[PDB]
């Protein structure tokens, strides 16, 4: 599964998609370069992610189909959930803010993770290794 520490080790489309979500220029360079690594561990119906980049150090804890609550480094928070469909994780966010939705699919391809995200007609990919 999921399993383990991954770090980011490419992106594609990931500027195009901060622009869209409104981050501003230098930080979506920095966004870019985040160096983020995650350390995924799962106990029975629920998941603790460690989540540690450039911005910040934090703990993302969710239980399969509850909503919960996440903030993104730039301060904006979403509300949403994860499901497991088949052997990926689905996720359904909604931003506060503005009310838009914000898909986020998680899926092992041979031995990446790949994080898909669409918002408002932009796809992005975050690549992972596992360490
Ligand atoms: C200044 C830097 C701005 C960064 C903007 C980030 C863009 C959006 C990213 C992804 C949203 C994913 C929602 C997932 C909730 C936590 C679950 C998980 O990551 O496994």
């Amino acid at each position: 599964a999921f399993d383990g520490t991954w770090k980011v080790d490419r992106n594609e489309n990931y500027e195009k998609f901060m622009e869209k979500m409104g981050i501003n220029v230098v930080k979506r360079k920095l966004g870019a370069h985040d160096n983020l690594k995650l350390t995924i561990t799962q106990e029975g119906n629920k998941f603790t992610v460690k989540e540690s980049s450039n911005f910040r150090n934090i703990d993302v804890v969710f239980e399969l189909g509850v909503d919960f609550a996440y903030s993104l480094a730039d301060g904006t928070e979403l509300t949403g959930t994860w499901t497991m469909e088949g052997n990926k994780l689905v996720g359904k966010f909604k931003r506060v803010d503005n009310g838009k939705e914000l898909i986020a699919v998680q899926e092992i391809s041979g031995n990446e993770l790949i994080q898909t995200y669409t918002y408002e007609g932009v796809e992005a990919k975050r690549i992972f290794k596992k360490e």
